[PDB]
DNA sequence: TTCTCTGTTTTG
DNA sequence: CAAAACAGAGAA
C-alpha cells in the first residue's frame, strides 16, 4: 500500500500519486492565492480556495433540487450534511 | 454556526 | 489523466 514517510503520520493512501501531492500538509509554503484585491489568505488546496472565493462573492451555488425544500448553501459541506439528514436527492 | 482541510470520487 | 468537485472531518 501507499504510506506517507513523515514518522508521525504513517497515512494510507489510494494512490500513490497523492502520496506525492499530500506531501504539501508537512510544508508551511501556501502556493495558492487568494485572487480577491487586498486579501492576504493564501491556501495549499484549490478546492479551498474555490470555496473561499464565494465568502468575497456571496455566491450560494448549491441549490436543493428536491420539491418543497429550496434552502441553498455556500460551501459543499453544508450541503452535504444536509442531504445526509433529510435524504434529498 | 461559518468556514477551511483533506482524502477520494467524478468529470471533462 | 489531472483538475474539479465531493464528503465529511477539523477549526474557530
Ligand atoms: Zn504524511
Ligand atoms: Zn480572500
Ligand atoms: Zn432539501
Amino acid at each position: 500500500r501507499n504510506i506517507c514517510p513523515i514518522k508521525g503520520c504513517g497515512k494510507n493512501f489510494f494512490s500513490h500519486k497523492y502520496l506525492v501531492q499530500h506531501q504539501r500538509v508537512h510544508s508551511d509554503d501556501r502556493p495558492l492565492k487568494c485572487p480577491w484585491k487586498g486579501c492576504k489568505m493564501t491556501f495549499k488546496w484549490a478546492w479551498s480556495r474555490t470555496e473561499h472565493i464565494r465568502v468575497h462573492t456571496g455566491a450560494r451555488p448549491y441549490v436543493c433540487a428536491e420539491p418543497d425544500c429550496g434552502q441553498t448553501f455556500r460551501f459543499v459541506s453544508d450541503f452535504s450534511r444536509h442531504k445526509r439528514k433529510t435524504g434529498h436527492s
